């Protein structure tokens, strides 16, 4: 059997990373999220470490190349699992480079959305940035991600709305109201 997939889009820090690890205890899919396997790869210290470095700062997204390839290698290591991917399609590169390397190997279901305003977003990422420890949590990097998402990736969730393949949570509310819908939304399509 092909892999179910199911891209977990939203603005920064509109809470992707935490309710996939929800979905993760509750349903046993793998979570790839491609923002933490595009920083482990450049702790691994490759050559693309210091570009990748470099484009989280500045909130760019990174050449589909190297991102794609960072996506198929884990899940061509779990055989028999279905993935959240989070974070990714970013923009239309990503998804060409998507449907170029993965249509035939995989089932993309739908696009999970989380809705939430900027001023909510850039709280919980100031928040954040006092333990996380990444180079991007700060109000400089914040904004450029603001602008890269509303630039580019706001495009790509429309592309899937005209498909019907998008599913928007609101995302401005309690971690657990969230999760209920998400459940449910899980449970109603048969996962
Ligand atoms: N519903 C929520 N309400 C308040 N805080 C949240 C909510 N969802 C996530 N958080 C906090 O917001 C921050 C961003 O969450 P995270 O899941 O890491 O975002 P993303 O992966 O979308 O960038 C984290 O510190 C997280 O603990
Ligand atoms: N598809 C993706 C996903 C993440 N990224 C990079 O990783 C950064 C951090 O993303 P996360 O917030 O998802 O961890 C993004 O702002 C971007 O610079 C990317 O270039 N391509
Ligand atoms: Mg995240």
């Amino acid at each position: 059997s092909k892999p179910n997939v199911v891209f977990v889009l939203g603005g920064p820090g509109s809470g992707k990373g935490t309710q996939c690890a929800n979905i993760v205890r509750d349903f046993g899919w793998v979570h790839l999220s491609a923002g933490d396997l595009l920083r482990q790869e450049q702790q691994s210290g490759s050559k693309d470490g210091e570009m990748i470095a470099t484009m989280i700062k500045n909130g760019e997204i990174v050449p589909s190349i190297v991102t794609v390839k960072l996506l198929k290698n884990a899940i061509d290591a779990n055989q028999g699992k279905n993935f959240l991917v989070d974070g990714f399609p970013r923009n239309e590169e990503n998804n060409n480079s998507w449907e170029e390397n993965m249509k035939d190997f995989v089932d993309t279901k739908f696009v999970l959305f989380f809705d939430c305003p900027e001023e909510v977003m850039t709280q919980r990422l100031l928040k954040r940035g006092e333990s996380s420890g990444r180079s991007d949590d700060n109000i400089e990097s914040i904004k450029k991600r603001f602008n890269t998402f509303n630039v580019q990736t706001k495009l790509v969730i429309d592309h899937y709305n005209k498909f019907d393949k998008v599913k928007i949570i609101p995302a401005n509310r309690d971690v657990n109201e969230v999760y209920n819908d998400v459940e449910n939304l899980f449970k109603s399509m048969g996962f």
